[PDB]
């Protein structure tokens, strides 16, 4: 038998354990195009049509945005581009109104309701109209079927849009 | 009605969505004593008990170890330290053995096995006896009722001890 | 050295594995009154003014429902009652609207939007008024710091109301 | 405007909230065969191969025995079966020993350690002999890359093994 000491500097007393942890992935799109018909005396939408390149998505990380396209989610091989059909707004006062319109992702379509809020029409520096709206609500995966594979414990079924326009007259 | 063109400079076309990661929380403990008996001509340990200060904790993130110290960890005002007690070696061969002893974590008390790792026994450069051992197991949080306000879900029931030591003959 | 034969019978081949699986929790209060004030000339709320008991939850579950009224959820000793009172009711059109009230859990008051959809007004069986509607929307458990002890992970921050009222005329 | 009273009978102030529950899975395998030779002198084993048809795994659910089957998990059409090659029994005692050995799941194979508790030795009924012991140990899915696509978040990367066999003398 013999008796020791420890040498504290190359002594280690460690652990490891495994939690979780809940973070909100923040994502755009870089590239997609829009119609917007928009009547400034009575503040009420026309027409809004957007198409969004998915290949342009972009989450500040390049593994990822890579990722998206592939079968297991957006698929954008066979299916290059997701589009918003505005089929109805419905006025609430000037800053505010609810439309109604057709989702289409990996041509999956779903009719969503997103809250318009107006934060502000004005003739711009020129005399010639400006708007700055946005459009918020939230989808949900399943609806689409989008990302099936993933469960609703991983990543949540629900998807928050915060679409932020601001927008200049035509021609 | 009238008609518009985004400015793609000032739009974000925005999303977010939220998910899980699991990662694992590294640590060690800066402070602690401990008295080692061990045999060399037989390798076999003889007497074996630690004690740590729970106050030197240490996560690479000094809120989490202030943490630690509260009520729903470790409560190291009530119970500043964590002991060891070896109570039987069991020898496998002269590199690994089964190590049974008693650990108590803010007063409780239950008996664990660590495998022991003899990596390395020597004469050091003054002609006086080194070794170098790990010990090695995974406790159970629910075990000694440790943290159980926190869920077995957000943070881990198993606990996974690494204890690497190199260590010098006594006086 | 010696050969045996498996007894199949007394024998079990066996293994544990840990999962998770997400789960709504539905759930209602059994007790509550409300101030119902309504025009059906116009499909409009003039005031709704709702007090719940919360003893009276029911999530099917006696040991949980019981749980909800301790410290770490609704300390129904200090705060044994949850109230709504509407604030604006804005009209969409005749058979939805958007309420504006002040929900107050805990004694903390935070202002929610509630997606009103009026399913039908009618004289009743004795020529007196009946009408039909539901209350829908999110609120955030983390708005009103409720059960902040309990982690996003375990237990959605999000929790949806459904409120689904018949209600007959006065006097 | 109008006044009315809630119909108590026919309204429901309700809510749904989702959240996580862990849980734990146990399964066997209905339909296997081993080769056991073990000395009742020394309480050694000597030789321990078992071959396991997946085909039979059972986890009392008809739905998830198919599921685990398919190519997310074991490929049974590609890999009908999971082999065990004991290469090494390390002696502890007659109760206790650290068996190690091969384990091959969809033919990617890895040495694990089981803990062996021979639970009793003896003589039949009839003056022939019998045993029975327990093997149990801890693998990781990811060391054989097992449901790879399955998050290590919803279903744990830990598969606790327990064996436990009755077993009597051969001819």
């Amino acid at each position: 038998m013999k008796e020791y000491t420890l040498d504290k500097a190359h002594t280690d007393v460690g652990f490891k354990i495994k939690h979780l942890q809940i973070s909100n992935v923040k994502g755009c799109f870089k590239d997609y195009s829009a119609v917007i018909d928009f009547d400034p005396a009575s503040a009420e939408f026309k027409k809004l049509d957007v198409t969004i390149k998915i290949a342009s998505v972009n989450t500040e990380n390049q593994t990822r945005d890579n990722h998206l396209q592939q079968d297991d989610f957006f698929k954008a091989k066979k299916y290059p581009d997701m589009t918003f059909t505005m089929k109805k707004y419905e006025k609430i006062d000037n800053e505010k109104g609810k439309m109604t319109g057709t989702l289409t992702i990996a041509g999956v379509s779903k009719d969503i309701v997103l809250d318009a809020e107006i934060g502000g029409v004005a003739k711009g520096k020129d005399g010639k109209e400006k708007i700055g709206f946005s459009l918020n609500g939230k989808i949900k995966r399943s609806d689409f079927k989008f990302a099936t594979s993933t469960s609703t414990i991983t990543l949540s079924d629900d998807i928050n849009l915060n679409i932020e326009v601001e927008a200049n007259e035509k021609e």
